[PDB]
This record gives structure tokens, C-alpha cells and sequence, in this order.
């Protein structure tokens, strides 16, 4: 019990040492602020995907964002933080050393400029953003109980390993040399490939909104799309700007890159839509392009020269705009918008990080990297591809397994089969289920949950 | 006129000393940021209580939140800050030493890590949040002029004394040893018991929405409930996280506790509703439970171990969920939602702080406390109860007096009696009052103020 | 290549020096946070002017705020930052030294407490707020392509010179001694006089909403007005609080002044409306008065004693409230709300800064000024008037030239003449333009762009 700084456990005895002395207070303030900013991205995701939908979802994703904030916070506390950021992990996962945040306090975190407790706060927001991306992707005819269980399991066995490989103290992707500045792999590529697994296993096939001569854009609520894009772009300054872990000017450089990629992505997607529609101005397109650029710059924001951030707007916006068209070749809508922006945007950004990463940008705050093709470090592109392939293999395969194992268990089935659920119009004709008469989630105090036509 | 640091008055002469040298700049930045975050809780309250209402209020609480931000800011400047945070107070109140913020500048505040001027900014937001809680509680058939006068008086003679006892330099509750980390007494218990006084003296009796077989949840606007809950949870990181007064990791520890209590409160209330309705998922319940947990953890966030923060979600959510049922036993709706979340949630949290407060949590930033039952400091629970009883006696009794003294004065009567006001439908039939035809506050440029049927 | 700190170029070689050593990290964190806060004012402007409109605009200003965020960010990167904040400017403009942010990194900025890259982030938000004020002012029957080109040109040749005179390293207004704390000239007076140029050249004359016995207030969406006012007041803490460039308590003093001016402006405008309507409570008026006070205090917030901030609420709210009446004398509505709040509010605030500026307020963080009439520095009022006259002459004249040169070019004409555009109801009857049937921007994926009746 000398209690001096150990770098392990709680970091020392608060009655004997001031744990705050190990950290620059301004670093801590910025990462605390950035945590608050990432938190508001959670309802941003909900608003965005609620608004863009071409189908009336029975579950309101604006409200489901709060449900996801609750489920993710509890999972992170319970063991999610420990599985990613315990200090004694393997190369593929952490441990249960910090179960229920036991001994999470003032030791320097995997990011040594902030203590464990603050790194826990910040990184837990990333877990929550990914949870609402997953709830958004799988929200069509979802049952709420099974969805909450799914999110808990999916965070534990899909998010946490991929996050560990990317960020953990011994993560194998970190060792390989792959670059991922703000977690494009664990957040965007991961949620995107998981969305794809949902689309192909549980999504509706031959979907009327994706079949024949149907509009590409047919939004539920433009004002929801816009409000979600506002919260997402506002919060993304914390998402990317805080991923330095410090108050250095690399944080602000990352913010300039973030803003410029969002801006160029928005204008690019709208310009592509203008060419492809023969002169129309796409309100949905401007918002999706801003998100495409934000996703695109996420792996790169603290590594690439400011002038290259425009390419992280332009190229993801172009490729994602055409990716959305694959919904019509497959005739599937469910889950595919999250796949198109986050999987395809995240893959493109991760790949381009291997091209444009620069050692002199990372060195703005002393961070040492070999760099990308900008430094003729040709091997970097293969490290990026190794990262993307690992994320895709794990996220798609394990998400498929979870969805299908729950589908075979009757009370955990996330989405009832079409032949077993009752119609809201016929439920409204029953007295013990009369509240389905109100099919508008603005005055209804109850979720219009799918009901098995066996009761 | 040597102007060196005195700790009194302006703190020194700006032409001779740098007043900023007394403070850690990172402490100041966090409390400045947290002030901005608490500010957005003001419209959060308005949105939440506007949306949850089972009655169409003529006054829009989203808009009334801005009115309350204006009235509270002026009252705080005029003498509210001085009555709580003057440096020469008694044990029950401050003074008028800082009338119109005279000499409020660079002396270390009652919280010595920030200067008076910044502490004034931060604490004034708490006064404003309490003002909109009070306007929300008393908004049914309120007359706007009288309401603005009421809020000014109520802040001066109810909020400011209770805040002084809790936070002031010589406040008697501080001396007793009562713990109240982020102002659960002055903000939540206070507004809650004042709401109760409104309910029992001015609220409608035998209210059709609270009588017989009526729905417990019947919201005006679910999207308003959700947007309000978003702003409240986002801002609460400043409300609780800033209540350390510093940039230490106790601030971030308080944020982790805040997030986990909100999350567990939301899931608990929804689970209780699911059991009590026989299988329904309550969209209103999830939001009210998040607020219950946020209120519950407010007195405790910087004092309790992280694993106990889940109890500050669970137990307030359970007890508050049943408290809302008392609206049906009394057959009163007006004011009772604010009472149920803030009085009952604040009382439960204050009580549980005496159980779970821990000296090693407070000591994260050097703060010295005897602790709670966690440290077998058994007397702490009685100090907490002394605090709650003082708040309840003062807030309920003095709020009752104000409401009844204004009720007896004809131009200050806050709520016209049912027999003396004219119906909006009959006002619409008069030309000098034709604008009451529009009973929807979305296109109407005028408040649909109650009009005495004597003109 | 010694790479030590030069104060020029990139500021030094990142491989040889730590550029962050030149700056207080807490200063950087506050200005980074304040940048994020100013960003959300961009959609705040859009919401406010969308909601207040007495006419149904075909272009949604909430959505157009994102378009403006994109166009302004790209212009700032391309050459806007360089034209204002290059380190080698003349007295009237900067240069293209920092084209595409070349060499923008760690040299101390024109504001020496933050590096170029962070000053670029922060000041670029001001450029974007001004862009959405301009898009709001000119939004009636705007064509989106021409508007985007107009904003790019207008930022380059109107905003950037005026910003340079106000803020640039050799700006002539700075040399004269004019005071403008947070950019009331470049943001508010500038956008306001440019709006006036739009009103008088492109606005509709003899407008039915401004002719005869018509309501002064007749809003499109009160909830939009309120949400915009919320985002604007929340973000204005960064707008004014960050304009110190540091973490000193002058930042927090500026925030107290900002809040009190907003509060007193809101209550004053509502009280004026109450007297002028004979007893009505104006929901629009409370919001416009808060904005009037925010605009009014912008040039003054870091220079005037706290008790005088109430005059920056009261007097702008009174004068602006009567200015709005000039819409009825001219019978023009288009562009005039932005003129009335930002030109008239900004002029009044700039003038009153010469009266109330105090050397002891500026000296809170070491800033040295002669002061205003408060210091019997009588000449200060003439320096303020010189500033306002220069802004008005440049903004009005050059904006007029741009609008008229584009008007004469057929594919750049911003607003089609009434005789050449087709009616949305007749477009809806054509198949290649059928989407004009939906005249509500909430479900329509396409901007209802004006179409020449020649195709």
C-alpha cells in the first residue's frame, strides 16, 4: 500500500496520491467534451434513418435511439468496456478484469493521455452509436424485447472483438500496422456488414419499394433526415476530434478535415444526383453525401493532409451513391441504407487512408506512423485491406449466426415471419389490442409491437 | 490599491494583477462548457413536459422555456446570484452585496477552483432549469404576465434560500453535513414540492384525464418527449459533470454515473410498465425512467461508486412509476408529473446518497467527506433526511403562500377560476379576440391567453 | 531547416519541435469547443428564418443551412481563410498564400493564443453563419444552382474583405481603433445590408403579405422559430465566448453578457408588442427580441460592464421592433427580416459599443483598449461609425452588383422574373415535372426548383 502511480488497477490510492497529476487537465477536458458530443450522435443516427426510410417502420428510430443508448450503456458497464480496454488482453480480445467497471479509475488508459474512467466514458459512446446503427439497420418489423437482447449479444461478440483488434492494448490489427483513426472499422464497416447480414437473412425480398420503376429517394420525413444530419455533423467533431486523446492541434486539424469531408461529400452526392436525374436537386442526396464524407474521413482524419480530405468527401459520395442502387438489383430495402453508407463508405475511407496517410500529420502531436503511399510506404494499403477483410468476415458471419440462432428460438425471434404476425388493422378490431388503431408514433404511448397471430 | 489577490470583491485590480493566475485554466474551460450544456436543459424541460401532457395546454412549454430562460437570467443578475453566492451571507441567506452583479469578477467563488463570474454563469443555469420546471408544473390555463411575475418572486424567495442552504458559503445544510452533489435539493426536490403545492391549490380537481378508467400515458407529442429527453440527457453531463467545479477525473466519474443511472432508469421504468400492462412497451415510460435516473443520481453522482449508480436508476424508476399512479387516487393531473419525477425522484436519490456515498470517491479530486453507510457513517442518512424535510417545508409552504396571495389579487391571479374565463370557441366569435380561432401554437403568433369574461 | 518556432509558415518542423508548446492547451480546448458551438448556429439560422416567414418558401431553409455549411466550408478552404487571415495582407485584403489551406498549421494566428489551424476552424464557422444568413435573406423563389454560386462569390468578394478590415493582421478598421468584439460588422451588419440589397433589387414589390391591413407576425412554423432560437442562443456562447481567443475569465464574462442581453432583448420585444397590440403576447416577438439582443451584444460582449449588457438587449429590441414596420411602408417582405435584425441590430450594437466599452473589462485578460465614453474616450464613437459606414457601403454596393450581374446572365439568374417561371400547379400537370404536385418539403425528395416556362 504505497499507493504511488502504478499504471495498473485504479492507478493508485486516492488518499495518498493525486491521480490527476498523471494527466494534462486540458487533454481531459477535451475528451470529456468530445464524449458529450458523441452522445448526441446516437439520436442523430435515429433521426437520419427514421427520416430516410421509404417504408413506414412501426418502431420509431428517434425513440429507439434512446433505447439503444440505454442498452449500450448497460452492456459497456457490465463487460463491454472490459472486453475492449482491459489492460491484460490477448491479441483477439480483452478479459473480464473490469467487469461492472471494477477498478476503472485513474490508471492511464490504452490511450495514455487520459485515465481509464474518462476513456471508458468516451469509448462507450462509440459502442452506443454502433448500437443504434444496428437497431436502425434491423428495425423493420422488429420485436422490441428480442431487439434489446440482440443488441446486448451483438455488442458483446461482434463489436467488442473488432474494437479490441482495432484499439485494444494488444490488438492484432494495431500490431500489423493498420491505421484507423476514429474507429471506422469497429463503428462503420462493422455496423455496415452486420446490416448486410440482416438484409440478406431477415430483410423482405422482392420488396415493393425496391422493385420495378420505383423512386430511389422517397423519404418518410425530410425534417428528420436534416435534424439527424445536424446532430451527426455536430457530434462528429467529438467523434473524430477526440480520437487523438489530447488537446493538441492534431485534434483541431482532424476537425478541419472532418468539416471539409462532410462538405465535399454533400455537394458531390447532390451533384451526382443532379447529373443522374437530369437536373433535379436531391434534398436526401445532400444529407447522405455529408454522412458519406463523415464516414469516409473517420479512419483518416488525424492522418491525412487537409487538402486530401476533399477526396474523402468526393470518392465515398460517388461510390456510395451508386451502391444505393444495388437495392434495386436485389429488390431488398431493409437494412441496405446502413450498409451503403457505413459499409461501403467505411471500406472506401479505410482503403484511402492507406494511400494518403502522412507521417508529418500524425507527428503534429508526436504520434509515430510509417505513413501511407504519401510516404511511399506501399505496404500500408495491404494492412488496410487486412483490416477491412477481418472486419467483414467477423461482422457478417457472426451477425448471421446470431440472427439465425434467435430466429429459431420462438421468443427470441427478432422479426416474425410474414405468415405468423397479425395485421395492425385486424389487431385494431380486437379489444385487448385496440391501440393498434393508432399507427402513428406521435400520440401512441405504446410501441406497435408485432403480435403472433396465435394469440 | 495594491490590487494583489484579496479573495474578496473583484479579486484584485486587473491593471495590476492577472486574476486568471488564481485558477487552473482547464478547470475554467470545463465549467464554461458545462454551463452551455446546462443551458440547453432549459428547452429540454419544456419539450419533455409539453410532450408528456395528457391535456392540450394553451401555452406551449417549448416556447415557455425561452420565456423562463429570459426571466431567470434577469432575476439572477438582479439579485438571485447575490442571495445564493454572496461571500458575506448568514446561515439561511446571502445578501445584496452583488446586486446587478456588482463586483462579480475574479475572486475565487464559494467553489474556489472557479472565479465568481464563471460560477455566476454556471449556477445561473440551475436557477433557469428550476424556473422552467416551475413554469411547466403551473402551465395549465396560466396567464403569461402573472406567470412571469410568479417566477421572479418564486426564484427570489423559494429557490434562492434553499440554494443558499445547500451551496452558500455559510449554508446551514452544508454545515450539518448533508450531501447534495449537483443540487437535487434546490432543483429537483424544490421544484417537485412546489409543483405539488400548485397541484393541490390551483390544479383542476376531478380532472377527466385522471378519473375513472383513463390511460396513464396519453401523450401530446411523443417526438417532443423524445427531443426533450435528448436535450436533458445531453445537458445533464454539464449539470452533474460540472458540479465538481474542476477538470479532475471526478468530473468524468460523475458523467459515467450519470449515463448509467439514466440508462438503468429508462430500462427499469419500461420493464415495470411491461409487467403492469401485461406485455406492452411504453414509449413514454422509457423517457420518464431515464429522467427518473438522472434526477436520482443528481445528489450522488460525484460521491457514489460506479456500480451503485445502477441503483439510482432502478429504485427511482420503480418508486416514481408508482408515484404517477397517485394522480388517479387524487384525480388531479395538473402539476403532478413534475412532482412525481422531481420531488419523488429527488427525495429517493437524496436518501440513497446517505447510504452509498463513499469517501474514496469524493477523494478522487481531494474532496473530503465522512461518507455514507458505505463507510458505516450511519448519521449521514439523518443529515440527508434533514435536508429533504427542510426543502419540503420551505418549498411547499412558501409556494402555497405565493400562489394564494397572487390568486387574491385580480391582475396577478395566475390561473383564472373556471367561472370567470371565456371559452376560446366563443372568443373566436368575437372580432377583437378572433385569433383564438387558431388553437394550435404552430401558426398562431399570439399566446392564447386566458381572458376574463368581464370584458 | 532548424525547424524552431518561426511564427510563420507551418510554425516549425513537427519532426524537430512540438508546435503545441507555443500555446496554452486550455485556450485551444475552449476555442475548439466554441467552434463546434458556432457550427450549430448554422442550422439555427435556417430554422429561425424558415419559421418566421409569412410566405411559403419553396426552398426549406432548415435544409438550405446544410447546403450553406457545405458551400462555405469549401470556399473557406479554397481561399476564404487566406483572404482574411493570411499573415502577409495589405490593409484591405489578405492574399492567396494559404490557398487550399497550404501551410496552415502551428504558427500563432492573428489571434496569437491559438494556432492557425484552430483559428481557421473557428473563423470558418463565422463565414458559414453569414452564408446561411445570406441564403435566408435571398431564399424566396431562389434557384439552387445560382444560389450556391452566389454564396461562393459573395463570401469571396463581400465577406472576406469586410472580415479582413475587421480582423485581419493589417486591417484598416483595427488600425483606426474601431471595436468589434465578436464580428458584428462582418457577420450581422454585413449580412443585413446585403439582405437589404436583395430586398430592393430582387424582392417582390407590392407584396400581398406587406400591403394594407396585414398581420405583422404570421409565422410558417412557431416550433421552427423556437428551435432555431434555441440553437442560436446555445451556439452564441461559442460565438461570443470564443472571441477572446483564450480560456481566461473574459470569455466567461462575455458569456454572462451574452445571456443577459438575449434575456433582456426577448422580454423587451415582447413587452413592446404587448403595448403596441393592446395586450397580446407575441410568441414571435420573444424570439426576435432574443436574437436582437444577441446581435446587439456581439460587438460589445468582451468590452462592456455586465450591468450595461441589459442596454444591448433593450435598445436593439426596441429599435428593431420598429424597423420591422418598414416592411409595410415599402410593401416588401423578401429579405427584410434578416435586414431588420442583423443590419439594424448590428448597427445599434456597434454604435453602443463606442459608448460603453471599458478598458477595465478588456484588461480582464490583458487586452489593451482606449475604451469608450465610459472612459471619456469620446473619439471612439466616430471610429465605430466609420466601421459601420464602410461595411454598409461595401456590402450593399457590391452585393447589388453581384445580384444584378447574375440577373443579366440567364443560367446564373438567382430569381427568375415572375413572367418567365412556371406555376407548380401547372408543372404538376406535366409528366416530366409531376413531382411539383407535392408542395410540402417534408416528404418530397426534390427541391421544388423554379422552372423557366420556356421548356
Amino acid at each position: 500500500m504505497s499507493g504511488q502511480f502504478t499504471g495498473t488497477g485504479t492507478g493508485g490510492d486516492v488518499f495518498k496520491v493525486d491521480l490527476n497529476e498523471q494527466f494534462d487537465r486540458a487533454d481531459m477536458v477535451w475528451i470529456g467534451t468530445a464524449s458529450v458530443l458523441v452522445w448526441i450522435m446516437i439520436p442523430g443516427v435515429g433521426l437520419l434513418y427514421s427520416g430516410i426510410s421509404r417504408k413506414k417502420h412501426a418502431l420509431s428510430l428517434m425513440w429507439a435511439a434512446l433505447m439503444a443508448a440505454c442498452v449500450a450503456a448497460f452492456q459497456w458497464f457490465w463487460w463491454g468496456y472490459s472486453l475492449v480496454f482491459a489492460h491484460n488482453g490477448s491479441v483477439f480480445l480483452g478479459t473480464l478484469q473490469n467487469f461492472c467497471l471494477k477498478d476503472v479509475l485513474g490508471a492511464p488508459s490504452i490511450v495514455k493521455t487520459v485515465p481509464d474512467i474518462l476513456f471508458c466514458l468516451y469509448q462507450g459512446m462509440f459502442a452506443a452509436v454502433t448500437a443504434i446503427l444496428m437497431a436502425g439497420a434491423g428495425c423493420e418489423r422488429a420485436r422490441l424485447g428480442p431487439m434489446m437482447v440482440f443488441l446486448f449479444i451483438w455488442l458483446t461478440v461482434v463489436y467488442c472483438p473488432i474494437a479490441y483488434w482495432t484499439w485494444g492494448g494488444n490488438g492484432w490489427l494495431v500490431s500489423l500496422g493498420a491505421l484507423d483513426f476514429a474507429g471506422g472499422g469497429p463503428v462503420h464497416e462493422n455496423s455496415g456488414f452486420a446490416a448486410l447480414a440482416y438484409s440478406l437473412w431477415l430483410g423482405k425480398r422482392h420488396d415493393p419499394v425496391a422493385k420495378g420503376k420505383v423512386p430511389k429517394y422517397k423519404p418518410h420525413s425530410v425534417s428528420s433526415i436534416v435534424m439527424g444530419t445536424i446532430f451527426l455533423w455536430f457530434g462528429w467533431y467529438g467523434f473524430n476530434g477526440g480520437s487523438t486523446g489530447n488537446s493538441s492541434m492534431r485534434s483541431w486539424y482532424a476537425c478541419v478535415n472532418t468539416n471539409l469531408a462532410a462538405a465535399t461529400g454533400g455537394l458531390t452526392w447532390m451533384l451526382v444526383d443532379w447529373f443522374r436525374t437530369g437536373g433535379k436537386w436531391s434534398t436526401v442526396g445532400l444529407c447522405m453525401g455529408a454522412i458519406a464524407g463523415l464516414v469516409g474521413i473517420t479512419p483518416a482524419a488525424g492522418y491525412v493532409p487537409v487538402y486530401t480530405s476533399v477526396i474523402f468527401g468526393i470518392v465515398p459520395a460517388i461510390i456510395c451513391n451508386f451502391a444505393v442502387d444495388l437495392k434495386d438489383l436485389l429488390q431488398i430495402d431493409d437494412g441496405m441504407d446502413v450498409w451503403a453508407l457505413h459499409c461501403v463508405g467505411g471500406f472506401v475511407g479505410n482503403f484511402m487512408t492507406g494511400l494518403f496517410a502522412a507521417d508529418y500529420v500524425a507527428m503534429i502531436d508526436g504520434t509515430e506512423i510509417d505513413g501511407g503511399w504519401m510516404n511511399h510506404h506501399w505496404k500500408q494499403l495491404g494492412y488496410q485491406l487486412a483490416g477491412s477483410c477481418a472486419v467483414a468476415a467477423w461482422s457478417f458471419t457472426v451477425t448471421s449466426i446470431i440472427l439465425l440462432a434467435m430466429d429459431r428460438i420462438p421468443f427470441l425471434r427478432i422479426r416474425l415471419h410474414e405468415d405468423e404476425e397479425m395485421l395492425g388493422t385486424d389487431l385494431a378490431q380486437i379489444g385487448e389490442y385496440a391501440y393498434y388503431a393508432d399507427d402513428d408514433p406521435e400520440t401512441n404511448p405504446y410501441v406497435l409491437e408485432p403480435i403472433r397471430s396465435t394469440t
